[PDB]
């Protein structure tokens, strides 16, 4: 009965219990709810009204979550810059935003001034003592904690999340409550004790709101470092920590895992980037129980599928190369070049329809209309369904390797390679071929205790599984697979390195 209603009621149900725990500060539900009201009235006092854009620049402090909710409670449009983003990318976003306020962490006051010289914004605000603008925690300090009722259009965008090259995904309460609803399906009923070490600016902050909504406790960390995270799980008695798949491996392999206490976890949901099945298998063996839950989502589509914990260890199937089944209410069609629905089993673009679809891309109505067509999000992912409804991603459309007019799917070839015991990690990419236009390059990282990889054994296994053309013409053993700023392997830089 309204997205912020859901958040607030969650905080009212957790009034006396912890709600926001960072390493610096701890609020109850009642304390948390009080800061939100006072922050919201403070922002209102500064002139912000429904529809006004509030760009922010902060880490994952407590103050960041109160800010996100308070801005949205007013009905304003929260637009959170990740810290990780290059400063130029931030400016371009801040400029694109019809920004009515800019709210920054003191710690980051340098960057604030570079961006604000570059985009003069009114209502510069600081989350504590700071060189620039007024101090918002002070302003809230002197404000009443009287509840502020959400009264804006549930359908109008209250959040914008940035995705690089470089786009803001707008979200309204409507689609956010549906995202909330899906989270309860994935993560189970609340209350959760949820370890968020993802930016509050974007996905970490929605996950914060979901946790609170379901009446739970957000445990904030700035980022993922496996040793801190293992300590935090036991100390803060976490029920969930959302991981990039690499992070999952870092936990499961970390020497201090043996001394850590993980008994509090119900789940370790993971997603955001392609997993290595064999590695998820090892993580599963090393953790000792079905904790892992595979989540497939996008900022545009919200949650699309999840592979449950039980399906990770289902006796009669191997499903670790699946991102699982549709969430209740999510329809999935697999479509060809022209938008024809393909029969179950065939490869095509994953197109999803649900009430979780974004409101659309910020100030990009053309691109919106190319991406969402007749209420169907075209994901740019390629995959197939199976007769039990599991989704298998084989490639991003942009990564497909065209050899002699046949389609080689890079992600699908990696899984074959990584499935090999001698291979730990792999990246497949297309490079120029005189004869076949594009040939298949695979870089493979050897497992521990593997010496010389038999590159012919590996080509055979791909031929034998996918067929001849899927065979890597070029097969480098490497130390390391380069990575992009945002959890994802750097395919450009392998294309780039392979020429020279
Ligand atoms: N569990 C999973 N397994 C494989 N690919 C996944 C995945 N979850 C997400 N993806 C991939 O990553 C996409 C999700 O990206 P978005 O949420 O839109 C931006 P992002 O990956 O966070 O990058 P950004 O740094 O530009 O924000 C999907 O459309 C799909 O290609």
């Amino acid at each position: 009965m309204g997205y912020l209603h859901r958040v607030v009621e969650g905080l009212k149900a957790n009034a006396g219990g912890e709600a926001l725990v960072s390493a610096d500060r701890r609020l109850t539900g009642a304390e948390t709810l009080e800061e939100i009201h006072r922050t919201a009235r403070a922002l209102a006092a500064q002139g912000l009204r429904p529809g006004d854009g509030v760009v922010t620049l902060h880490g994952n402090g407590v103050e960041a979550v109160v800010l996100r909710i308070a801005v949205q409670l007013l009905g304003c449009r929260y637009a959170g810059l990740r810290p990780v983003f290059a400063t130029r990318e931030k400016a371009n976003f801040l400029a694109e935003a019809e920004a009515a306020a800019f709210v920054y962490q003191p710690d980051m006051a340098d960057e604030a001034a570079e961006l604000l010289r570059e985009v003069p914004t009114p209502r510069v605000l600081s989350l504590g003592p700071a060189p620039l603008g007024e101090d918002l925690v002070a302003l809230a300090g002197a404000q009443s904690a009287e509840p502020v009722e959400f009264t804006a259009d549930e359908r109008a965008a209250t959040a914008v999340g940035f995705t690089g090259g470089a786009k803001g995904v707008c979200r309204a309460p409507f689609d956010l409550e549906a995202c909330l609803d899906a989270s309860l399906t994935i993560f189970g009923e609340g209350p959760w004790r949820f370890l968020v070490c993802i930016p509050i600016a974007d996905l970490g902050g929605e996950m914060a709101e979901w946790t609170l909504a379901a009446g739970g406790t957000v445990v904030l960390r700035e980022d993922f470092e496996p040793a801190d995270i293992l300590a935090t799980i036991g100390a803060e008695r976490t029920t969930h920590v959302f991981c990039a798949p690499g992070w999952v491996y870092q936990l499961a392999e970390h020497p201090a895992l043996a001394d850590a206490d993980l008994s509090s976890l119900t789940q370790i949901p993971y997603g955001g980037a392609p997993s290595t099945p064999a590695r998820i298998a090892d993580a599963l063996e090393k953790l000792g129980r079905p904790l892992l839950v595979h989540c497939y989502g996008s900022q545009e589509g919200g949650w699309m599928t999840w592979l449950s914990a039980e399906d990770h260890v289902r006796a009669d199937r191997y499903l670790l190369n699946s991102v699982g089944k549709a969430l209740p209410g999510t329809e999935i069609a697999i479509r060809d070049q022209d938008g024809a629905d393909l029969p179950v089993g065939t490869v095509g673009e994953v197109c999803v329809r649900s009430t979780m679809l974004m409101r659309g891309y910020w100030r990009l109505p053309e691109l919106t209309a190319k991406t969402v067509r007749d209420g169907w999000l075209h994901t740019g992912d390629l995959g197939r369904l199976d007769t039990e409804g599991y989704l298998y991603l084989v490639d991003r459309a942009k990564d497909v390797i065209i050899v002699e007019a046949y389609n080689v799917y890079s992600q699908e070839v990696e899984h074959v390679l990584t499935g090999h015991p001698d291979v730990r990690y792999a990246a497949v990419v297309g490079v120029p071929d005189h004869d076949t236009t594009e040939a298949v390059y695979a870089a493979v990282v050897p497992a521990e205790g593997v010496g010389e990889i038999d590159v012919d054994e590996l080509r055979a296994l791909v031929r034998t599984t996918l067929g001849p053309v899927h065979e890597p013409k070029h097969l480098d053993v490497v130390d390391t697979i380069p990575t992009t700023p945002r959890g994802h392997p750097d395919k450009s830089a392998l294309r780039t390195r392979w020429r020279a």
